[PDB]
């Protein structure tokens, strides 16, 4: 029986702000997810910059000089500035160039760990607050050289484009930062995805690893002879 699936990635407040939908029968259907790691923020932790922003809402800050479509009246510079003393972050689009900057260097990248699905590692990895990261052997997947992995865990986490390929999506003031989520064939094992699971996310970056948190949930309605 075929079904429109839903799947959908959440802020840490629980709201989609993210989905992709396809017709395919209950549990086949594993795309990889591509939410942006700022629209994760909408809402989110102050250090993204996009607290007072609503789930599905614009990419905040001037047009660049350099967009595909030319140059409009109040364009900043900026975007084709140095990006060496920017916070990576979501308010600007060369705040979000010098965060795809962050997630793609070889000594920084990004780390994940599991949320309410995880074992007994509550023990010291913590809540949102350390956004399930309290401590190195939290994290289960995310784009950082030492690669960690899970034989449990229900997702990889990398990031969707180069970026070569995200500048200019960037300096077009369009979201520019995507994930790429992959289910693990452990994850294609929970049948759990409707009440939905949670991660949190951080970068490796500057002692401080500014992170966040997001979920991912299944919603499924019939199609054709079932719907009234
Ligand atoms: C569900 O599937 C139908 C048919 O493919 C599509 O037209 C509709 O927009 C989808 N809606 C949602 C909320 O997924
Ligand atoms: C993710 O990467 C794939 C493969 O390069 C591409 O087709 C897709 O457009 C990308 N999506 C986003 C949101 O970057
Ligand atoms: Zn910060
Ligand atoms: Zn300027
Ligand atoms: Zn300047």
């Amino acid at each position: 029986q075929v079904y429109n699936i839903t799947w959908e990635v959440t802020n840490g407040d629980r709201e989609t702000v993210w989905a992709i939908s396809g017709n395919h029968p209950l549990w086949t259907w594993w795309p990889v997810l591509t939410p942006d790691l700022c629209m994760l923020a909408l809402s989110g932790p102050p250090h993204w910059g996009l607290e007072y922003q609503a789930p599905y809402s614009s990419p905040p800050g001037p047009p660049c000089c350099s967009g595909s479509s030319g140059s409009s009246a109040g364009c900043s510079r900026d975007c084709d500035e140095p990006l060496t003393s920017l916070t990576p972050r979501c308010n600007t689009a060369w705040n979000r160039l010098k965060l795809d900057q962050v997630t793609h260097k070889s000594s920084e990248g990004f780390y994940v760990c599991p949320g309410s699905h995880r074992p007994r590692e509550a023990k010291s990895c913590g809540g949102p607050d350390s956004f399930y990261c309290a401590s190195w052997g939290c994290e289960t997947t995310g784009r950082v050289y030492w690669k960690p992995s899970s034989s449990w865990d229900y997702i990889t986490v990398d990031n969707n484009l180069t970026t070569s390929q995200a500048v200019q999506v960037c300096k077009d003031n369009k979201w520019c930062n995507p994930l790429a989520i992959q289910f693990t064939n452990a994850g294609k094992q929970v049948t759990s995805w409707t009440t939905g699971h949670y991660w949190g996310l951080r970068l490796y970056v500057s002692g401080r690893d500014p992170g966040l948190t997001f979920g991912i949930r299944l919603r499924y309605q019939n199609l054709g002879p079932r719907v009234p």
